[PDB]
């Protein structure tokens, strides 16, 4: 009973956040890809694991 006059769910927020991926999005995209590289190698001629 009796409407969410100044009640509201986090539905912006979750508007906001598809919007916010930009930044916050791609951050996890970015560091979780690592992009760093873990590896020192890479260039090395054996070195894969196998």
């Amino acid at each position: 009973m009796n409407f969410g006059a100044f009640s509201i769910n986090p539905a912006m927020m979750a508007a906001a956040q598809a919007a916010l991926q930009s930044s916050w999005g791609m951050m996890g995209m970015l560091a979780s890809q690592q992009n760093q590289s873990g590896p020192s190698g890479n260039n090395q001629n054996q070195g894969n694991m196998q």
